[PDB]
C-alpha cells in the first residue's frame, strides 16, 4: 500500500517510521523540507509540494499543529484533493473539525478525524490508541494500515467526535501537567526540593483518578452528597493553595481558577454539598 | 493503655476517632456541633463538654478543622488548659499561618506538630493512608506510636510549615485534577456525548501525565527544555483548542483559560520551540 504523511513533527516522523517498517510506501511533505532527512534515509519519498504529496496516495494523514495549517497547506491543491481520504490527526476544536469535513467534501475529499493518545516514542507501541470519527466504511477501508499507528477507537459518524474526545483527554493531561508545575513551584519557592514530592504526587494522581466513577455518577444525577467532603472544606484548601502561592511569589493563574469554581459553587449555596457540586458552575 | 483527644468531627475527625478506638486508645472528643459525636461516642469515644475539658483529657490533642482560624475560634478561651499539650493540627491552611500558629501555641506553653492526611475519610487507617508531619522531632517521636494508626507518618523536619507546604502542593495536584475531570466531562456533555464513555481514557491519560513527573523534575531543575518530542507551541495550540471548544459548547472557561495563559506567556517569553516544561519559566 501507499500512504501520504503531511507534517513531520515528532508525531509525523514516528507515523512515517511505523508505516515504512510495516512495508507501506510513504510519500512525505513538510513545510521545513530539512526535517524530512531522517524518514527519507528510511525510504520515505519527499514530495516538492502538498498537491504532489496528495497525488502519491489515496490515504493522506495530516499531523499538523492545528486545522488552520491544513487550510494553509492544502488551500492551493484544488483537484489534487478529489477522491482522497484525509485522516487528520491534528488538534483543533470539534466545530472547526466539522467545518473542515464540509470544506474537504466540497473538494471531493473524505475527512476521517483522529487524535493519537500517546507521545511519539509510543507511536505503534502496545500502549498506542487513536480516536477516529467520520464515515465508518471509509475508515474501515484504511483501518488495516492506520492500525500500525495504534489501536483504533472508532467513535461514530460525527467528524467532531474524535476531536471532542482528544480535547477532553488533553484538558485532563495538560491541566494535570500544569498542576505538577504549580506544586513544584510552591515547594521550590519555599526552599524545598520538588524531587521529594514525586512519589506523593503519583499517589495523589492515582487517588484523583479513583474519583472518576463517583464524578460521572453524581454529576449525571445532579446529586452532590457532602458527607465525605464539602465544597466549603475543599474551597478552604483552594484558598489556602492560592494564599500559599501569593506568599511564595509563584504564578496565581491555576489556583485562582480552581478557587473561582469553589467560590461560585459556595455563593450558589453548595457549601454543604460534595466538590462535584462545582458541576453546577462548570457545565 | 494510651490517651488522645480529637477536636473536629467532620468525616476525617470521626474516621481518626474510630481508628484510634479500634487500636485501643482512650478517645475524648469535642465538636462545635455536639450532635455529630453520636456514632463515635457509640464506639466508646467520650464527648467532652467544652474544648478546655477535651485538652485536659490527654497530652495528645489532634485537630481536624477546616482551617487554623477554626483552632483560634475553639482554643481562644483555652488559656492554661493548653499548657504542656501536644497539638497535632491536621487542618488545611498556609505554611505562613502554620508557623504563626506554632509561636501562638508556644506562648500558651503548648507544642505544635503540623500534619496533612493524604487520603479521604474511608481510607483513614487503611494501608494506603499516609500523613505528612513537621515540628519538633523528639515531641513527634513521643506520640508517633499512637499517630501511625491514622496512617504511615512522613516526618519532613523541624519547620512547622513543611507538612502544610507538602499538603498544599499535593492538594494543588489533587483539586486541580478533579476540576480538570469536571472540565473534560462538561465538554462531552455540552456536545451531547456521554461523560461515562471518557472515564477509562481519562484514567489512562492521568497515568500518562504521572509518567512525566521525573522528566518534569529533571528539566525544571536544569531550566533546560528540549522540544524534540513536544513544543510549548504545540501544547499551547491544544490549550487554546480546549478553551475554544469549551467557549463553543457553553462550558465555563476559567480553568482552560488559566492553562492557556501559561502557554501564551511561555511562548511570548520565547519558549515556543522548547518543551512544555519551559512553563516553569512563567509558573516559578
Ligand atoms: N507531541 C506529542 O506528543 C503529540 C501527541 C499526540 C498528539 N499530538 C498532536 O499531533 C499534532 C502534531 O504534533 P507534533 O508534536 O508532532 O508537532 P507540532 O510541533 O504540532 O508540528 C507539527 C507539524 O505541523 C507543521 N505546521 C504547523 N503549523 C503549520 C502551518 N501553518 N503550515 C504548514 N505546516 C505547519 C510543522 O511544520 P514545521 O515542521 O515546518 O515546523 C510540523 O511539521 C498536533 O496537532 C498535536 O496536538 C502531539
Ligand atoms: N475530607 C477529606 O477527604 C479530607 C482529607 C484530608 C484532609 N482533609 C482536611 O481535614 C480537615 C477536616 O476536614 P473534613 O472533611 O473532615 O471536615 P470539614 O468539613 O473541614 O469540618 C471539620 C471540622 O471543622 C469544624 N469547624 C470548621 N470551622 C470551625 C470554626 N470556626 N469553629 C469551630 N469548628 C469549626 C467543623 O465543625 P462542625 O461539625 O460544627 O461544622 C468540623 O468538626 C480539613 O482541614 C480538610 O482540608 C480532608
Ligand atoms: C496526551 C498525548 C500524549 C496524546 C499528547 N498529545 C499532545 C499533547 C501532548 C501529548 N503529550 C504531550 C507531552 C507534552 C506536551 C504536550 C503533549
Ligand atoms: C487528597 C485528600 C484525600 C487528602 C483530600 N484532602 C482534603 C481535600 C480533599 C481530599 N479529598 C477530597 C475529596 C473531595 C474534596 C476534597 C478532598
Amino acid at each position: 500500500t501507499s500512504a501520504t504523511v503531511i507534517g513531520l513533527g515528532p508525531m509525523g516522523q514516528a507515523m512515517v517510521r511505523v508505516l515504512l517498517e510495516h512495508g507501506t510506501a510513504v510519500t512525505v511533505w513538510n513545510r521545513t523540507k530539512s526535517r524530512a532527512d531522517d524518514v527519507v534515509a528510511r525510504g520515505a519519498v519527499l514530495a516538492g509540494t502538498p498537491a504532489e504529496a496528495l497525488k502519491a496516495a489515496g490515504l493522506v494523514i495530516l499531523s499538523l499543529t492545528d486545522y488552520q495549517a491544513m487550510y494553509d497547506v492544502l488551500g492551493d491543491a484544488g483537484e489534487a484533493l478529489a477522491g482522497r481520504v484525509v485522516v487528520n490527526l491534528s488538534s483543533d476544536t470539534p466545530q472547526r473539525t466539522r467545518e473542515a469535513a464540509a470544506w474537504l467534501a466540497k473538494r471531493g475529499a473524505t475527512l476521517v478525524a483522529g487524535g493519537i493518545m500517546v507521545p511519539a516514542p509510543l507511536v505503534g507501541a502496545e500502549a498506542s490508541y487513536v480516536f477516529y470519527s467520520g464515515p465508518r466504511d471509509v475508515f474501515a477501508e484504511h483501518e488495516p494500515v492506520l492500525r500500525h499507528i495504534g489501536r483504533p477507537e472508532y467513535l461514530g459518524e460525527d467528524h467532531g467526535l474524535a476531536q471532542l474526545f482528544y480535547q477532553a483527554e488533553l484538558t485532563v493531561f495538560l491541566t494535570s501537567l500544569s498542576a505538577y508545575l504549580q506544586a513544584f513551584a510552591l515547594l521550590a519557592a519555599e526552599g524545598a526540593d520538588p524531587a521529594r514530592l514525586v512519589p506523593f504526587a503519583r499517589e495523589v494522581s492515582g487517588l484523583a483518578a479513583s474519583y472518576l466513577d463517583e464524578t460521572v455518577s453524581q454529576t449525571r444525577a445532579r446529586a452532590y452528597p457532602g458527607d465525605l467532603s464539602t465544597a466549603t472544606m475543599a474551597g478552604a484548601t483552594a484558598e489556602h493553595i492560592l494564599q500559599a502561592c501569593r506568599d511564595a511569589g509563584v504564578d496565581l493563574a491555576l489556583p485562582e481558577a480552581v478557587k473561582s469554581q469553589y467560590d461560585r459553587a459556595i455563593a450558589a449555596g453548595h457549601g454543604g454539598d460534595n466538590w462535584t457540586s462545582l458541576w453546577e458552575v462548570v457545565a
